[PDB]
């Protein structure tokens, strides 16, 4: 039983990595591109980009540990720990060539450490819509003159007593719908069917918990990255951010400038956080052209 | 019926003010002091302080509109709208003389506008544990490196779609214990028994909703205060803040210096947000001594 419909020409599969059974969807031929989803979602957020990319690349899109159909990590949820699973997964399919990496939201947190520690293995990098965990995250405001702020959820999700699981259980669809729309400029793309699919997936008790464990490990990730960041990224990099409600705006590129020597960035006016869904065509085009260089 | 036990010698009563029935507890003799509670609680937070103050003052402790046993406001939940009810209540009992004011948390929000607009009515003022709504509240962090973000709940509580009530309904007791203890230094004072009392009160549907309406009105209150603050407070004021986990620390005094000409501040070590309960002895002492500088019974 697949939680989400698989694109024609792709296969849903599993690989054990360090004793953890990871789910992924894979298709295409050529050099490998790994696409890593973020909070609230699964591999399925890439389902529109995948077939287009699969024309020139082997494409793989894993479920993060504990989310979608992937087992929880056996080590833990910090960036460095999760990054190991993702790196070894990619290397199973691209042992002899560097691969490309595209990530969204916490997908960034869970890939950065392996990128910086295995630079020769990464051909090109695309990061979208979330800060790399560092001191900058401590500057975002708790509240704004227009209402709720962008990242107050860091504190809600990091809170102990299983605060988030406990408040959200039984109200999973309701919460996710509000979270998506509060970080979207274009809410229309999210049909009740699509909301249904995402809600049922992260509503799995172990997945609901996994969702927040990534946040409970966020400060540890930050401390991890304070060390890792003494080494700059040397591969070609692109950042993408929404310019509308829910978007990171100029922040995404400006932060990346501190990490990467070779980087370009785009802000998409009229788009929020959920780039692959809110602004699929232009996001798809920028990514494809960047990787096809 | 009473949600919380009245101290010996005090009465639980109600007064209709602009069509809104406010609950209060009152006792003592002499100059009036009004004590105004904050979010998560009711008049009851003052219950250990009240008998002490009542030896020198007439003490009144109202429930904020919609909270405790007080009806919701008919006008709205912004600072200025709510302050009218409390000002008028106080003046019912002290029509011919200024009165003293002690406020905690959103009690501050709900009193500042009547204080600044009726300075002659206010003899002395004590504020503790929350910023006055102004531009400073937009500078608090959403997430911190060490400990926990103090006011991320502003966004939670103010969010659309009745986000907070919808998630918290049926889980009021769980949530309140978390909120209180996560904002406390001395968590041991929050016994399961006391927590049951507070949770039963704010779990009344209209109280749960009212709790969050104060936050939905927060930006409005900030706008109101931008105008009101063009005039500084001239009466003696004191601020208190906890120095431990959940405490505002030096922020309390530093912000107040922008609002008041005559202000002294204290930060209480090893105490968090809930001063009257976590640090009753030194907090009560500070308040009694400060109010007793002015004339009393």
């Amino acid at each position: 039983a697949e939680e989400f419909p698989v694109p024609n020409g792709f296969e849903s599969a599993y690989r054990e990595v360090d004793g953890v059974k990871l789910h992924y969807v894979k298709g295409g031929q050529g050099p490998l591109v790994m696409l890593v989803h973020g909070f609230g979602q699964t591999w399925y957020e890439w389902h529109q980009l995948m077939p287009e990319l699969a024309k020139r690349f082997t494409v793989i899109a894993p479920d993060l540990p504990g989310l979608g159909q992937s087992e929880p990590p056996k080590t833990g949820y910090s960036g460095e720990q999760v990054a190991v699973y993702l790196h070894k997964l990619a290397r199973q399919f691209s042992p002899d060539r560097p691969f490309d990496l595209v990530a969204h939201d916490i997908g960034i947190w869970n890939t950065y450490p392996m990128v910086v520690k295995n630079q020769a293995d990464i051909a090109r990098l695309v990061y979208m819509q979330a800060p790399i965990p560092d001191a900058r995250i401590y500057r975002f405001p708790a509240f704004t003159a227009q209402g709720e702020s962008l990242v107050w959820h860091f504190s809600f999700f990091a809170a102990d007593d299983r605060l988030a699981e406990t408040l959200i259980a039984g109200k999973e669809r309701f919460f996710l719908e509000h979270f998506i729309k509060s970080h979207a400029s274009n809410t229309e793309v999210f049909s009740e069917r699509l909301l249904d699919l995402y809600a049922r997936s992260y509503a799995k008790p172990h997945s609901l918990n996994a969702s927040f464990e990534y946040y409970r490990a966020l400060n540890e990730s930050v401390r991890q990255n304070a060390e890792l960041a003494k080494t700059r990224l040397q591969m070609p990099t692109m950042t993408l951010a929404g310019g509308g409600h829910g978007g990171m705006g100029t922040f995404q590129l400006e932060q990346m400038k501190a990490y990467a020597e070779d980087v370009e960035g785009h802000v998409l006016p009229g788009c929020g956080h959920w780039l692959p869904e809110e602004c699929a065509a232009p996001m798809n085009r920028l990514v494809i052209d960047f990787l096809s260089r």
